[PDB]
């Protein structure tokens, strides 16, 4: 008697079990889902990994630079869950930025890391939801994994310009999405340890256990993967286009 | 087996069945919680409604603007649910804006006398509600209250938009001091509810709703309150859920 | 200058550190004419206002007093002549009693203190529009000082709820002065000094203001009011002719970075 | 004038209708000493129509030779010992497969990426280049509109806005060590095909657009925005960086 009981969800986004997406499966099987999982490039270590997860689920290839692989998705989602099976969850948990736009000067990025990063980070929310939603039942849910860009900061730099496209990706995707009654919603999540920009994350982690009214565990995983299961449930149907914010409520607070 | 089960929840704000505080306390029990309801002056009247609800809770009356009402409150609520028992949530569903601050009545003509009770009641009453009822709380509790968003004005809800923009950051503070006792404070701005500037309102509500959007339907609004209540949002505090279908990430 | 032959109105000087007192001396250097209004203290005002570059009436106006706001528009026309109007308005007026913004828990700040904070910290931001839109001219602007209340922080507790309040408020007055062709716009300044709190919430105010000059990209000079006087004087120009209902940021950029 | 003695770059302009010709034009009539930078395949004819003679210069944001060049070819233009005071952005692009009557899932990334090339990560190459020509004091103006909330046809468009109001914060950190500031203005729709169904949409958001402003809002009229950039490179905002500037009249304040 689960909160996903019964529910077919998509997990995208798992390399380790460090991984958010790793936590956000291991809550969902939990909780009753039964899961499809995607993973890039290193699949034969991807299913060492996803089988410490409490329960089987199949591993489809998905590069979302590959239109290929986009374009057979669906087709090997149904395959994996039956013929008359459609889903009722998506989780995007894939970002990618190459060092040069992350960590070296914000002016020395060049536009073609900049732009792996964007269509890795942002513009695949889109590909995900355009390949994924004729396979979606009415109700469903569509969650991507986000950190608040409003506001610039050290190191992050060209990841926090990719999120901000993100976040406008979501709203859109969300317009596209109620047409099958789909939600469409990212969850900002604090910083999380899932493995001179080394002073700045110890001052940015420092500063959210601090601002956070109830307190930041960056070594802990779970409160970020129960709020993406409570999106992905039936608990939240009115919630579309939107940001939950799973941070210890450190966005709230300017110290 | 409820998302709820097991928990102990004081819910405000009943005054007809259409109240949004009404289908808040019903799914809240169909969820297997143990409330505690408060009304407001009427309270023969609540009661009779409260009557309307599956299981039976207990009525306390709550003016929040009598201080020995709030000053009692934990007292009344500890004998209701039982010495040695806590609250693991709270639901803030209160608000009032006299006619002279909300309506048709120019945004000018309200008084203070007026726009001062409005704001007592609609946004300074959440900050005494947590005063009262923190050292009666669980570590994990939650505290919710009911807003709409603010962050642009609008016609007729004048007076009663400006109580809701400080309703939010009075939301922000009550979580400073809530996270002291392991407790979450939040808003869910939710949507028109039907508990012609208002009609016109309601239509582009709908059309900007990528889900749409059901005026006639607090159940929407009142499970999102209840996943807040819940374990499921651990990591959420002094913030806004938004119950809107939505309407408020869309220009049109 | 500037605000060559514009008629503006100043309130909130109590001191020649307050931020109006720089408001009205900038407005000075940029050719406005001013009307100074003042609260309660007014021989001490009149004496501080000897300091700035002109001579400039000043008149008494308690915004919780209905009588003075009733009567300003008439005492304004006095004062520049009949057939004259306003071209700008500049609310600098705050208030919250140390019971809500200090050192005493969020918590413990009676109702009485936080509604006469809110009645002269954003409500007068409409009385003030209501009273003087009738005499302001087309192309006009009234301008409200605000902090970014959009995050809770230490200390200022009641007096940051007032401030969500008054932006709120200065959406709905840019409604009403719209249809006067009158700009309504509030400007967000960082901290300014315009032991005593003791050593613990001394050391949170001191956090607050040091983190402001470094997460500044361009720096914050807290003893300094000249950029949040520059800024309000933008808003009372003709230079930001299509901006209304809005926030300026005069706070170093501060807003803009997480750290 | 406003911008008395001021020595400032303006990208952006291909017509008399461009809001960068209105900016330059402003710019001129206060005082303003400009360097114009253009991209086609002749700007010159619409640069000569502006009140007072300026140099033109090749920029393609695309092209790295064009942006590592700039700097000395702006240096040869405004004279050895000369520095720039303001620069700005007015440039933006998205191929009609990611704005218009596409549908938002029919964009290609090639056509995407394109677009966030020239509309957001230039913002960074143009600040990049001339920051070390920059006097303190100096302002960088962007031209944005309010992606904040998803709309009918500008789809990715208003994704690169999202993308450039990032930058622009990012800029702003760069910018400070040179004492510079950055800012967006985000102006209402001007007018600088579509069929029945698209043409309807964008009478739709014009005619809000009017509604929702307290002031009003003239969508033939570009010299309320070329005003308020004016207004950021002037001394007269001089604590305000990485931020936005709204010249729409104030209908992103209201809901209705
Ligand atoms: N870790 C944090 O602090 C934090 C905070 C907020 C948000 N997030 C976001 O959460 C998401 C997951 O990050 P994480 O911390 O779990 O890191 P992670 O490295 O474990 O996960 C990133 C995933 O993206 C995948 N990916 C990269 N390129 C891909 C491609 N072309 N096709 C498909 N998948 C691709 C990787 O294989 C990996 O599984 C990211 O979007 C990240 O930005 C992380
Ligand atoms: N109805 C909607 O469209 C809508 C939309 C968003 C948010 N909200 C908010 O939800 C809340 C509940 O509103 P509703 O629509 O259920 O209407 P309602 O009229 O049914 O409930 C308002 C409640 O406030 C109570 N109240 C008034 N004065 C009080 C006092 N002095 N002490 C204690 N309680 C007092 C009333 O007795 C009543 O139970 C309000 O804050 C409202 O602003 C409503
Ligand atoms: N760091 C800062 O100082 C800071 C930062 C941001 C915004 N502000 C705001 O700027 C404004 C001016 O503050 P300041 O720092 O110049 O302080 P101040 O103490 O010099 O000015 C406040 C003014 O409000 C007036 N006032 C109070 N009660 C009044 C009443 N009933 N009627 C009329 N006037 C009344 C006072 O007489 C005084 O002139 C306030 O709104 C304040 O919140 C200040
Ligand atoms: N027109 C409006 O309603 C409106 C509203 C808000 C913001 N804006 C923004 O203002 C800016 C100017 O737009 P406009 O309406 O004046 O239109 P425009 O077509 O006149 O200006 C766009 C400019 O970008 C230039 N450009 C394109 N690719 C380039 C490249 N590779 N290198 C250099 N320059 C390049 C074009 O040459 C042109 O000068 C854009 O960023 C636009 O998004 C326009
Ligand atoms: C090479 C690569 O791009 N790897 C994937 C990846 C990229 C970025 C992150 N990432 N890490 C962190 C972190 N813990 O330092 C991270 O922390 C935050 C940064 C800023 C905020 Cl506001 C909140 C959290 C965000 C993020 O996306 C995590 C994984
Ligand atoms: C007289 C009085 O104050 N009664 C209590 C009360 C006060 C206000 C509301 N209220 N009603 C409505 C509505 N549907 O008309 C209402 O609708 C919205 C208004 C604006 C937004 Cl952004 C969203 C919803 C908000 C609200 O608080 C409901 C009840
Ligand atoms: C007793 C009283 O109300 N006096 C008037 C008054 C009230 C508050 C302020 N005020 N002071 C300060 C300060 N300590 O620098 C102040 O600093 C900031 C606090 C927070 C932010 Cl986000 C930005 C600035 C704000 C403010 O309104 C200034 C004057
Ligand atoms: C072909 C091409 O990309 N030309 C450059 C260009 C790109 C975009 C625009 N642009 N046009 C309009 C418009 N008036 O239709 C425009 O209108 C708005 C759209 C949305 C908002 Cl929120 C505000 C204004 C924005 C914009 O960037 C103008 C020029
Ligand atoms: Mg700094
Ligand atoms: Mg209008």
């Amino acid at each position: 008697t689960g909160l996903l009981d019964g529910k077919r969800i998509l997990v995208s986004g798992i390399i380790t079990d460090s991984s958010i997406a790793f936590h956000i499966a291991r809550v969902a099987q939990e909780q009753g889902a039964q899961l499809v999982l995607t993973g890039f490039d290193r699949l034969r270590l991807i299913q060492r990994i996803t089988d410490r997860l409490p329960a089987k689920a199949p591993l489809l290839e998905l590069d979302v630079q590959n239109e290929e692989h986009l374009a057979s998705l669906a087709g090997r989602v149904t395959e994996a869950i039956g013929a008359g099976n459609k889903l009722d969850g998506v989780v995007h948990s894939i970002g990618f930025m190459p060092q040069t736009g992350m960590g070296n000067p914000f002016f020395d990025a060049p536009y073609a890391d900049v732009s792996k990063g964007i269509h890795i980070s942002a513009y695949s929310y889109a590909s995900m939801a355009k390949a994924l939603l004729p396979i979606m039942n009415p109700g469903g849910s569509i969650v991507g994994m986000d950190f608040d860009p409003s506001r610039a900061m050290p190191a992050y730099n060209w990841m926090t310009v990719a999120k901000s496209a993100l976040e406008s990706v979501n709203r859109f995707v969300a317009r596209e999405a109620g047409k099958y009654g789909v939600r469409s919603n990212l969850v900002a999540a604090g910083p999380i340890r899932t493995l001179e920009a080394g002073a700045q994350i110890q001052l940015l982690e420092e500063g959210w256990d601090q601002r956070a009214p109830i307190g930041w565990n960056m070594k802990d995983a779970t409160p970020v993967a129960k709020t993406v299961c409570a999106l992905l449930s039936d608990w939240l149907p009115a919630t579309t286009g939107d940001i939950i914010y799973a941070d210890g409520g450190a966005h709230t607070q300017l110290l």
